[PDB]
């Protein structure tokens, strides 16, 4: 008998993430205008479905795009996704505030790049939220004049 | 298992803006003054400052504005931006900030806003795990950006 089956409950880790550090084996990869220079938004995990969605942005000749990757776990406890070539991506340590990754990409050339990362979770409690509601009601400020910044178009460049 | 010593300059660092709301829809509409999308906060418990870094679209175009509030001896604070400002600390956490602010603009009139707010917090061993699993994989230091500065100081 190999490993044994892994009880897996990421659903809940679903949410707004962003990106700390990255690195390349290949630093052309993550340099400006490179395909992995990725900041995060949005993470949601499937438990069911064994998927993990990536909602990252990126910029490419000179224009920043909205990227949706979609990855698909294995009987290997990896995933892979395909973006920029094909990648199989392992979670090395994983909790309700971070995340640390290794992923192996292997570009239309057949070019091997390795990279890791570190990305931490934008959590935002009931209790933080309630109180913000009740101090926003006790003002007289209407719902539809509150504005919502973590999930906005309308945001600054890093670059 | 530890955790830092508690501090008010603990609190320094990266913070996002989640919601703000207002009393004049005017003021956090595309253009609008108080539309700020936060970057970093530093407090100062000796000099009783507290020094905010956030960017706002004016004109079609995003600019990095730095503000410095004075605390008073009722603990509210107060600080020079478009127009005069009395920011109050409702509650505030490691991770959160849930803040009344008073603005009164160069025309005598009246704004009031709330904010929720929160902080991107990096604990040391995950640094530590990331950096191990880095040289794992022979990749140099110098390979290696740093995203949360390229955040914090946009353009
Ligand atoms: C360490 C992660 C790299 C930087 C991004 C890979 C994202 C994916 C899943 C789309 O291949
Ligand atoms: C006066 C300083 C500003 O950063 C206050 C922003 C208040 C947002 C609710």
């Amino acid at each position: 008998a190999q490993e044994e089956e892994a009880e897996q409950n990421l659903s809940e880790l679903s949410g707004p993430w962003r990106t700390v550090y990255i690195g390349s084996t290949n630093p052309e990869k993550i340099q400006e205008n490179g395909p992995f220079r990725t900041y995060f938004r949005e993470l949601v995990f499937d438990d069911e479905k064994g998927t993990v969605d990536f909602y990252f942005s990126v910029k490419r000749d000179g224009k920043w795009k909205n990227v949706h990757v979609k990855a698909t776990k294995q009987d290997d406890g990896t995933y892979v996704a395909d973006y920029e070539g094909q990648n199989v991506f392992k979670i090395v340590s994983l909790s309700r505030t971070h995340l640390v990754a290794h992923n192996i990409n292997v570009d239309k050339h057949g070019q091997t790049t390795e990279l890791t990362e570190l990305f931490v979770k934008l959590n935002v409690e009931d209790e933080d939220l309630e109180k913000f509601w009740k101090l926003t009601e006790d003002k007289g400020i209407d719902k539809k004049n509150v504005v919502n910044f973590l999930e906005n178009e309308n945001h600054p460049h890093p670059e």
